[PDB]
């Protein structure tokens, strides 16, 4: 007596945004933005990071007496460093090309300390010099990785040292120069005035001269110490020559592991976890293509956008409004086996149903849409943090401009794409329902009476079999032609 | 006995383009590209700019005698400079890290001058030197903000001078070193050979030595002056030591207000006018998201693209070729809606408008336009940087980045406008067909279709009838028997 | 009598992808990505490049004896260099601002060597020194474009030299400083210790001092040579002065032409062809806006993406199967005249047809869409690739990040745009067929019997003229209204 065509409604309350309307309630929705972390600094690929504590990279490499817990350091995934470390250079001074050194350390996962110039080889000089700035238990001391050379008796002969890199990998060597505060200091320490420090390799040639002047007091001293570094290649020799003011190295750091890493600025401590993407606030465990947790990330991470919600409409519109009418008035609550379906009402009882073909096709289409949006984003290993000195403000501003531009582009594209796709899927569902209605109408032809709310009354008597035939798409119009014709007039 | 469904046409001649057609006439349109400007140089947020005129930043800071009008500069919003300033370094020479100083000046306002080393403290030297390159009224002169130390009598005692920064903010200090032309000049001015100039702070350590050589004549002189600068922190000291060739400062430059600003290269003058976005050709006053006036801007300005027109379709097509309905074309009689009815019966014809559909479509189009416009992020930013003559690669990098972003935004904006125009022009047609189908479903067999846009009834149906058809409360059973009777015959 | 509305099918096997479906067979497709090249290095705009071979730029400019074939070189479009050239600085040393020199010299396209300081004017010094580091036929030699000054007898007087730039354009000048190995070498070659080299222009001002120390042996020598360069403006003067350790120039390079060029790092040889875009693997000639051959290109080249397929659907969906049914049951194979058409079966004879107005409109729309996608992308001359020193790794990382970000942006945008436009095209074709069906039905009205498979069965006897009339759009309802009513009731 009746067969109606409609769609499915539920008790959901998820709202989605569209380029034409705002706050539209849908049956189902998928979130493609991640907003949750665990709030803990954790391991990366199972390898604990290098927790420097209150030390700095220079303090670790030079061997500050307050950083004695890092004399031997195992393999690491990344480096954790405070924004303002307290234990850096105990003796005041500088460190040439510090940022380049940090960037180099952002690509090595393990070192190996090798003794290259033993302290006992300097038989003609004093090697037991220290200062009150780097004091240990009230006694003056010095760095644990470098040697301070001083006159023995009243003579300072020319000091020579060499090292042939037979270790098996690239080696990093750090030396220093000393700038005293007065000519009295220079005479007391080296016995001669007008000295030089010469360092030379196969591709490096550097000569330095000490500067003697009165400077403001830092850590109680008016003197400074300038440190420089180099990368010694395999089977390559490095030569040291100096008449005074040479802070010679005793160890060299050879690169052993090599990989991808970075420096992260936090103020926390490592805990027991395991993650793939790490942020200064916490770790991220997701498969979504976007997130808004933090811009500075280390690892394989989703894209960062400046949005608050990015929801893709998967299901139909929720119009809870409902003999029983069809899809013109609204959705159906009693149909739970699919998306688009039927309701039949004859002399053998009423009931709902579902159309498997149309629902399956729509489901496949929506799944493919979501997959196309999600799996077309390329994810790699990147470290966003970068360090620039106070004389490189233009470079820092260029970096900041690039990051801001990329962020703006991705935010705009993501938001507009979500809005347009939501509009298209909301039109897709209505098109599907109307196509089903039109197919049923063209199959039924004049044998029925289109009421106008969404369904038809038959002009004949139809049992269950004819209802299934209409639902299955195998109506036999000529069989009921004569019977249905009589009742029309 | 007729009721037609159709849309609205006028005499507008605006033109829009879509992804499938070009040069399409529409009833209404919105331009989202700004192409006009005031033509003057304005004040940004009320504050007048700093007009240097014929002077450079170096000339203003060092105190060129021809820039004596800028000795007390008030608060400024941005800096106006010429491409090739005439009045810079009157005495030939160079300025170390000039572009970094300009970049620092990009983010400072008002500024304040304090005297740190009075010219009268140098009791053991001569302080009244001058040159003909910087001459006033024919007589030789020198920079206003600097002091040239020369021997007094026949001796040049060691020169010392210190300043403790108790002003209350960071400070900018500039000093210099003199490179003479021959040894006789050196002995005439300083009485000694082999001199040095040493400058030291808590984080700076610099020693410089004069170089004496024959050089080409610039402004009549074969000698040069080299200028350097530093940023002094609060409660920090700066020390000066020299045995010759020292150009000591007298005034120390102190930062008063900070913020966002920039440097604009222009050949104009300031006029009485105000804005929030500034361009070297004029001032922009618009709310649109895109503009094409000039790539270099200072302030809160729209995105710059290389396009001539970006027009959004907010209305229907103009097809006024005609009573007939929406199949043939639009109507001119409708003046209070987009979709409506024209009715014709025994008691007088006329037009009308469907309020619900028009309101829904108007809200949708307004939401679309607002979504396109309001999703753009506008923040203060100043395009334009300076690079020296040994930094071609950095300038090329900056140019490539800006060009890439420009290309991305241009392509995105054009394609988005095309696609949205196509979507809107399909949306209107779908709305009109929806109204037609709704009316047909309500009217059912009681009427006859015409393939033109309207229906001819099978009964007599007055204004209450026709309001009900427009209202949506047509009652089928009232005329079912009457309207059937005429249909068979 | 019948008239069915349908579309066109063929035997194509090309497939496109959409946002809702994958591997959809289409009648006509357009590939907008270029994947092929000629595999050879050719001339840009009809001008051969500069083939350095085994000598590097520094060795070419200094005049290394092993690349004497480059003493005079003609016009060039770009430069072909090897990744690790063999003949560079024969005498071990360094070269200041080398990358800046390469970047500047990548925009020159022609030089002109000019003798600025002849070797016969040094009448108080010995100018025949040479080394075994770069020797010819077993005898010591030196760089061809530079002069090594050594003491004459037992004296080294102060050396002075100047040049005024009257050539006509900017001129490039290179000089050097020699760093000995011990004091004995210094006293043997220059007779005094504590020397300097001073170079001065209207803008430049430089003073240098040699460094004497023991260094590891490279090419058997413990000494090094340091080279510097400058640009001399028109009507400017350059001054030289030295008490020792000066490698003076003899020639100067002036800039004849100026333009767009770059440096290619390849190990191939020039062959006879001509193109507008060049890659290290080959050359590209195309009108498509995308390619995936090689990231580093020189010329006006399409955008580079990380994709393997970018196909725009131009035609219809290809459902092969089709009394003769209409567009409900599938496409039509025998209608090779257009996209949307008809089919009739009357007494006089059956046959196919093709609607002209709808097909023309659809063709114009699709062509406009393709032209909008292609022609809106701006192509400019660009040379991708920069050289950075081993102490500027941060700048190299910055450049790499910029290039990678732009590559990802363009890749994502291109793939999503293709996926979207394919869906709109496939929906557009179905909309067109539906619109034609509805137009015929509403024009032609109750005089027929809709069959539901895509066409109608006329109730009257429609001859040919009526068939062209309904196909025309000028059907006459009142003519057959009375006759149709008679048979319909029965
Ligand atoms: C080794 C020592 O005690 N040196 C001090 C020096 O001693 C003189 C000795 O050389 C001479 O033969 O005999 C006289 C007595 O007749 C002295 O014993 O005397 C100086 C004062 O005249 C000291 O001055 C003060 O030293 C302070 C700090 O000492 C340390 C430091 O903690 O920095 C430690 C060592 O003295 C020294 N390290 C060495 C030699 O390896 C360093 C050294 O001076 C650095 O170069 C400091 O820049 O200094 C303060 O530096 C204070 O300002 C200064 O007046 C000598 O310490
Ligand atoms: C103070 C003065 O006039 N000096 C000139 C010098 O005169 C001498 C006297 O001071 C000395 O005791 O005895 C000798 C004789 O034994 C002189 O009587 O004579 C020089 C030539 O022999 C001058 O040369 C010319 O100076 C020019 C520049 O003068 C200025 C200038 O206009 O730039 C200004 C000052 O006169 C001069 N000195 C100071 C302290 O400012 C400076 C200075 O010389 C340089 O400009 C900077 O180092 O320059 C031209 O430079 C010209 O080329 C040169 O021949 C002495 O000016
Ligand atoms: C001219 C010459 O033969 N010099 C070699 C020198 O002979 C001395 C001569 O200068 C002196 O007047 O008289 C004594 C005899 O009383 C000698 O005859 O002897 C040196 C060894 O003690 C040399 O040693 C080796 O030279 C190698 C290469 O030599 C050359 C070269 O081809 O690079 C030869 C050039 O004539 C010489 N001069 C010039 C102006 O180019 C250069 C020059 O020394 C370079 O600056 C080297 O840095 O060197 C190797 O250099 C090897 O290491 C060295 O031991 C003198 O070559
Ligand atoms: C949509 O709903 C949110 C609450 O989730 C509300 O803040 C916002 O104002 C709503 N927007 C409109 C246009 O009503
Ligand atoms: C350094 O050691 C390698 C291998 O033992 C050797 O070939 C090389 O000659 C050595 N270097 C020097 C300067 O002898
Ligand atoms: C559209 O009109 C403009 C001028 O209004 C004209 O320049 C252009 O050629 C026209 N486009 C076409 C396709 O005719
Ligand atoms: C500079 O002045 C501040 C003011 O309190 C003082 O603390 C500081 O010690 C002074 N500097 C020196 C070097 O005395
Ligand atoms: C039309 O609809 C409105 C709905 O508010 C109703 O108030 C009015 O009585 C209706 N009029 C007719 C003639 O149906
Ligand atoms: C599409 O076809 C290709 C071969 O042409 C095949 O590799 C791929 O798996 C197919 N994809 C789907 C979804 O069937
Ligand atoms: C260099 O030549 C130009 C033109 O011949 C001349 O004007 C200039 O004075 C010359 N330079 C010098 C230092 O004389
Ligand atoms: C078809 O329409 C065109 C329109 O001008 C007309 O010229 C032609 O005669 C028509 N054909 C028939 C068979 O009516």
């Amino acid at each position: 007596d009746q067969i109606c065509i409609g769609y499915h409604a539920n008790n959901s309350t998820e709202t989605v945004d569209t380029i034409l309307e705002r706050n539209v309630t849908v049956t189902h929705a998928k979130d493609i933005l991640e907003k949750t972390h665990n709030g803990k600094l954790c391991k990366l690929n199972g390898i604990p990071p290098l927790e420097l504590g209150d030390c700095s990279i220079a303090g670790w490499l030079l061997g500050n007496p307050e950083c004695d817990r890092l004399l031997s350091v195992p393999e690491w995934s990344y480096i954790m460093e405070k924004e303002n470390p307290r234990d850096g250079l105990c003796y005041p001074g500088s460190f040439n090309d510090y940022e380049e050194l940090k960037h180099l350390l952002s690509s090595v996962k393990h070192f190996e300390k090798v003794k290259i110039l033993p302290k006992d080889r300097w038989t003609q000089h004093t090697t037991t010099g220290g200062s009150r700035a780097c004091a240990v238990s009230g006694n003056p001391s010095f760095f644990r990785n470098m040697v301070w050379l001083t006159k023995k008796g009243s003579n300072y002969p020319v000091a020579k040292g060499s090292y042939n890199n037979t270790s098996g990998e690239q080696m990093l060597i750090i030396w220093g120069v000393h700038h005293p505060n007065d000519e009295t200091e220079q005479r007391t320490l080296y016995q001669n005035v007008g000295t030089y420090v010469s360092v030379g390799t196969s591709t490096l040639n550097k000569r330095s001269t000490p500067d003697i002047a009165t400077r403001p007091k830092v850590n109680g001293l008016g003197s400074r110490m300038e440190f420089s570094w180099t990368l010694l290649d395999m089977w390559d020799t490095i030569n040291f020559e100096s008449t005074g003011n040479l802070i010679a190295p005793e160890y060299g750091f050879k690169i052993s592991k090599r990989g991808s890493s970075g420096i992260m600025k936090t103020e926390g401590t490592l805990e027991n976890c395991e993650t793939k993407c790490q942020t200064p606030l916490g770790a991220i465990n997701t498969t979504l293509p976007f997130h808004n947790v933090h811009p500075l990330t280390i690892g394989e991470c989703p894209k960062y956008v400046k949005s608050e919600k990015l929801v893709l409409a998967t299901g139909l519109r929720n119009v809870p409004q409902i003999a029983i009418a069809g899809f013109i008035e609204g959705g159906w609550q009693g149909m739970v086996d699919g998306w688009y379906g039927y309701h039949h009402s004859n002399d053998q009882g009423s009931g709902y149903a579902a159309d498997k073909e149309s629902t399956q096709k729509a489901f496949d289409g929506i799944t493919n849409k979501v997959n196309s949006v999600i799996e077309k984003m390329n994810t790699q290993f990147e470290a966003v943090g970068k360090e620039f000195s106070n004389l490189e403000r233009r470079l820092e501003n260029l970096n900041k401009k690039m990051e801001d531009g990329f962020l703006d582009v991705w935010t705009y594209n993501a938001e507009l794409l979500v809005l347009m796709e939501n509009e298209r899927t909301l039109d897709f569902h209505d098109s599907n329902v109307k196509n089903l209605y039109d197919k049923v109408r063209m199959q039924l032809r004049d044998n029925v009476k289109e009421l106008g709310n969404g369904c038809f009354e038959f002009y004949h008597k139809c049992d269950d079999e004819c209802m299934n035939s209409v639902k299955n798409g195998t109506y036999d119009y000529p069989k009921y032609e004569e019977e249905s014709k009589l009742n029309r007039n």
